[PDB]
């Protein structure tokens, strides 16, 4: 079958991968940028074009929507939906999953255990935003939009205040988060794909730092899961409506706390620590739905 | 019953006559900034607070969420929401109807007649966007994530080419659209409460301009519309989910053309040039859904 | 004499005393909106014009230009230097004098003592960089470009340490400076008119707060400054090359320390708790000078 | 002796082959990114530290700045400056030579021969600014701060009204020239350093566009330059106090016409379509000049 690839760029690991696991099962595959897309959208279910040419239909479709051109491109990724192909996560399920606030609080309503966090932007009394999530040391990470740019800990009741009424009124909302000291710099990324974890990996932040993401500078070994942590991060990615999903879990003493989740998550770190064929079992999923 | 407004400025014209209708109606109101707003999402439902306070229960509440502050905004009024207030429209309809691209697609599905619009980020044959849309002359309206800031006309074909291959890759997305030039620069606002358009006026744009806008220099007069007008912006603001909205209408030969659906539009000129109690009317319709 | 005020608003207290102190003294006044100039660079000399008509020459011309609109407003400033007008604040001085951090070395170099202060972007070791300006407690200023739009205290080690790599990449570069505790959140704003101080405050800070500035809710009284602090007043407003200089000082134990140096200073509020005529004296100063 | 290389990547062409070209001549060389320095600037001439540790004094300096880090940029060089080293292009020529409006006034001033270009930001009579540049063909670039993000050519005077109105208001400034018809797309880059044009290419802009820039996807050429060229290259540099330039130059019936100065321009096309040993040049003037 025909699919595309939407994505800015197309030789990085994980489109690559896509393109290769797809051609090797059988199927035509094209790697579009969407910022390259131009469509009519009225009258409804216009052809898209593609550098001076019609697209052909596509029978399903595999969003790799940069976090920075969100807006357009799930525009052109629903265009795509109207159109009749299949949705490898669902342009509304993939806005909804970029908004970290409005997720972390369909999470907490679905009661999926996160770690006590709360937000604010120009608040006005910090000692009583401090006393709310716990008190310190406590995480404050800070986000433009949806975009966070920020992570940052804080051990003090002072170092607390000061970071967030530096951040205070700065145009940026920010979430306080209480540290999970126990993790000692941890996390555990689990992939989904459809009904089931098909991957996770454990990572490890470098010495002198709780930042356990890899470019940060961190550790990739193999995780082994409990049942339960597989149950939820299955749960979780459900509640986003994602068909792929990136779950991110902190390990803490009264157990697995979600903490983020990404809807287009890279592949290459978790792939080459795991040895597992995710992309190929996400072209399956697309299979076993497409048509 | 205590009802918020949720307003960075409670001053301007809309949030004050809101506030004394509803007083005025044996009401309870506060007028909160949402900025100032912090609160715990994790757990679910725990309370708001607000300059070092929690809040009191609202048994209802008005977005009036600033299109800058769009995601911390309805992050607050989905916290009121998940606490138990009614909002004079939902959180998820207010960021669907932000995204201006989402809400045409969404529109032109549902058979409402638009003006024919295509959309385009980095284009790169601009001679095939342009022949896709009907050729000149064309409005080219460009917009950065959510936010327009520029409206265009092009009256040739070169015109045209040139400020679409100037915003070309500027990194903002851009729509060309039918430019209705039979409206000479005149638009029907209507404001939809619930199931009924409650007022409408006509905008005359200033002569040697087309842009409509009351700023932009433009008359206002009180505006009769068709019933088949009224039908098709109830059927609008339903299709977006707004228990109040703003819908945008040009006159054009084929018939009545939606081209833009606000989802808190500005009452001042539209009550002080037709003398309807707008603000009561939204009032009314809380109560009769408010519990 | 016909001179201009470029300021893009004319109605704030600052532009319309000078446009009443300059018409009251004799003279001709248009207030022109810097961004409605347009001009000819090439070929030199060629005249201003203003919303489709040309300017007349003007004798003067006093800048009071948006911190934001900087470049375009310098540029404008200086082809009417081209020209022939006297600028009260060349535009390279105002340019300049936009830079704090060109400025503050500028100082320093000429043995001006200002309060010990170090800059860092995107530093590496936080520690090393707080051991460098003395340890704690310590002032943090971030700014954008030259736009700084946070100010901060860090009383602990770990506060300022979490406040640096907060700001850390953050794409902003920062100044952490000596917390002159002895100020107890007081400083003397001085104005500079050629060679004299002609007015001085003094703002005190609201209680709990550090921040001497009006706006984030200070007192201003009647400053009685050292013959000490007038002579490094003007010196300071000399070293930078300003005509008009609003020269912000700190009392410190060893002495009066410069900390900011405005080249367009607002002057209600100086005006209106000293009395003086501040703009008639930078209007004689032209006068003055002028021709 | 002792040289460093400012810039915030070091494996790119030309800062390779100026360490390259340094070693090889007998010197030790270190590539420093701006952002990871950090200084004391008060007291004057403070040692620099990078990375825990204190800087040796550099006899010299190459400033590579980032267009978008020039503030802190050249900041850091200007301590370098202030502490002993020896600058190849001095900060103030730099900051002078970013603003491309300064600039080309400043080159128009001293008589150098450029193409009509005006300038304006909100203006308020499109009709009026196109009638001043000489009416259409033009082309219109623009410039967010010191920033340009679009070049576009307007051949009808609908296209340039369509564009400067489309701009206008759009909050960065802009210029219109007169379009160079008779360059058939070509531009002429001289490299001065010092008193001399060292190299030269010639950019010819692919079919169907008049952009010479070689990354829009442009040929180079070895470019003959006449003597007059040759000079006013030279005297173009000198008006703005660089030591190492690139001039550009079109080629226009009247006469060679400067268009733009960089002050850091790249070497690898120029050095590797001419065989000029360039990085060798400078590094010969910084022997010549450096102590
Ligand atoms: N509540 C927390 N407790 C401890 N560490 C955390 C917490 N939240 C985030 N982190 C650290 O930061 C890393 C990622 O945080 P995250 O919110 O994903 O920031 P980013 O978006 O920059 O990746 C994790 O590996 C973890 O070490
Ligand atoms: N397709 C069109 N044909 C004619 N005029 C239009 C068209 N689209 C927009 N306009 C003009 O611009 C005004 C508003 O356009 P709009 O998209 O709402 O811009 P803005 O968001 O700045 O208000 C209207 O009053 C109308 O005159
Ligand atoms: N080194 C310092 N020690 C104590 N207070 C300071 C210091 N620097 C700034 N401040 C406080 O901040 C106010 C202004 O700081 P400033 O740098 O001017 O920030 P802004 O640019 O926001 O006005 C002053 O009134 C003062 O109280
Ligand atoms: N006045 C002009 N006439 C013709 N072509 C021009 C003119 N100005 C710029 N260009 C074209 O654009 C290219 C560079 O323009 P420039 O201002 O340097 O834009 P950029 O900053 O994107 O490089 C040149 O090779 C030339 O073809
Ligand atoms: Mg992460
Ligand atoms: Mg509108
Ligand atoms: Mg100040
Ligand atoms: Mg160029």
């Amino acid at each position: 079958m025909k699919i595309a690839i939407l994505s800015r760029d197309g030789t990085l690991y994980s489109c690559k991968r896509l393109r290769e696991a797809a051609i090797q099962r059988g199927h035509l595959v094209e790697i579009l940028d969407p910022l390259s897309c131009y469509m009519n959208i009225n009258p409804a279910a216009s052809s898209i074009h593609y550098k001076g040419r019609k697209l052909p239909h596509f029978d399903a479709v595999i969003p790799r929507i940069g976090t920075a051109i969100t807006f357009y491109g799930t525009a052109a990724l629903r265009q795509f939906e109207m159109l009749g192909s299949y949705p490898l996560n669902e342009s509304v399920a993939i806005a909804r999953a970029r908004d970290k606030l409005r997720s972390m609080q369909l999470l907490a309503r679905q009661g999926i255990d996160l770690p006590v966090t709360g937000i604010a932007h120009s608040p006005d009394d910090t000692s009583d935003l401090i006393d709310m999530v716990g008190g310190a040391p406590l995480v404050v990470k800070l986000v433009e939009g949806t975009q966070g740019i920020g992570v940052v800990l804080a051990e003090t009741r002072q170092a607390a205040e000061s970071v967030i009424d530096a951040f205070r009124g700065l145009n940026a909302h920010i979430l306080v988060q209480e540290y999970i000291k126990e993790a000692q710099g941890c996390d555990i990324r689990c992939l989904v794909v459809g009904d089931e974890v098909v991957a996770a990996i454990e990572r490890r932040a470098k010495e002198g730092d709780f930042r356990s993401n890899l470019h940060r500078g961190g550790a990739a070994s193999v995780a082994s899961i409990t049942p339960q942590e597989r149950e939820i991060a299955i749960k979780a990615a459900r509640t986003m409506a994602l068909d792929v999903a990136g779950v991110d879990i902190l390990r803490a003493n009264r157990g697995p706390l979600v903490m983020e989740v990404n809807a287009s998550p890279g592949l290459e770190g978790i792939e080459k620590t795991t040895g597992i064929d995710i992309a190929g079992k996400m072209i399956r999923w697309i299979e076993r739905h497409a048509t």
